[PDB]
Order: structure tokens, then C-alpha cells, then sequence
């Protein structure tokens, strides 16, 4: 799976740990964590990511739709955007294969319209 070509739990906790400190030091989407555990946060990234990247076989949290759709202001692509370029930064800055990190972007913006609230066609 995606998960284990990754390097596993310990890769993906350096990665989405790494992800985060990147979020909160760009003013573009840290606001919209103000009010967030950003330990907690982690916490739930991994869980969702590790279900997304096959390396878990359920995600028990909130579907993506219902966790972002009453954020304000509400999301658009370029929240989307700044996330995706984020995690694709930390992946890279992480060793990753290039090729790995396409799929993991892929795995990533394949949430894009429920994450959105946008209409699904
Ligand atoms: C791009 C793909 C994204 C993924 C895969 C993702 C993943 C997640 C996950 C797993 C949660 C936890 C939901 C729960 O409570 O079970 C969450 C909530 C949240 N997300 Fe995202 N997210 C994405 C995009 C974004 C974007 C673009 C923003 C804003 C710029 C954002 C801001 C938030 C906030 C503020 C929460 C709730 C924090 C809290 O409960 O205090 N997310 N997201
Ligand atoms: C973003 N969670
Ligand atoms: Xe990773
Ligand atoms: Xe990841
Ligand atoms: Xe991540
Ligand atoms: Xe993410």
C-alpha cells in the first residue's frame, strides 16, 4: 500500500507533524486553527491518512464534508491549494520518491469536493 511504500507509521507521523508546522506558520489557513489542538489535530491527520494511504481500514472520525463545510470563511481552492502544496513540500523535504509523493497528492486531491462543500456534479 501507499501507507507501507511511505515507511509506515513512523513516516507518516514525521510527515503529518512536519505537515502541520507548516500550516500554522502561513496566515493563508493558520486561522482557521486557531481554536484547534493542533496535537489533537495531528492525532487525526495520521488516522485519516493512514485509512486514505491503505494502511488502515477505517476511518471513524468525520467524513471531510461535514468536518470543513462550516469553517469560515468558507473554503475555496486556494485553501485547497496552499494544503495540498504543504503536504507535497513536507513529503518532498521528507526523502520521498517523486513518484510516491504523486500518488499521495492523488490520494489527497481525491477528497477535493467533499473537503470543498462543493456540489458533486
Ligand atoms: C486538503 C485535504 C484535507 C484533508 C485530507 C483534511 C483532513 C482533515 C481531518 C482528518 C480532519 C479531522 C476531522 C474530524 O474531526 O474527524 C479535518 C478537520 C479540520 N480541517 Fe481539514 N483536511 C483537508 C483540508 C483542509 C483545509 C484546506 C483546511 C483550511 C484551510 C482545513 C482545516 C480544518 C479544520 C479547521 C478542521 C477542524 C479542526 C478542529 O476540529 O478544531 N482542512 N481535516
Ligand atoms: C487540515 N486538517
Ligand atoms: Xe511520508
Ligand atoms: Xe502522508
Ligand atoms: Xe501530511
Ligand atoms: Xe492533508
Amino acid at each position: 500500500s501507499l501507507f507501507a511504500k511511505l515507511g509506515g507509521r513512523e513516516a507518516v507521523e514525521a510527515a503529518v507533524d512536519k505537515f502541520y508546522n507548516k500550516i500554522v506558520a502561513d496566515p493563508t489557513v493558520s486561522t482557521y486553527f486557531s481554536n484547534t489542538d493542533m496535537k489533537v489535530q495531528r492525532s487525526k491527520q495520521f488516522a485519516f491518512l493512514a485509512y486514505a494511504l491503505g494502511g488502515a481500514s477505517e476511518w471513524k472520525g468525520k467524513d471531510m464534508r461535514t468536518a470543513h463545510k462550516d469553517l469560515v470563511p468558507h473554503l475555496s481552492d486556494v485553501h485547497f491549494q496552499a494544503v495540498a502544496r504543504h503536504l507535497s513540500d513536507t513529503l518532498t523535504e521528507l526523502g520521498v520518491p517523486p513518484e510516491d509523493i504523486t500518488d499521495a497528492m492523488a490520494v489527497v486531491a481525491s477528497t477535493r469536493t467533499e473537503v470543498l462543500n462543493m456540489p458533486q456534479q
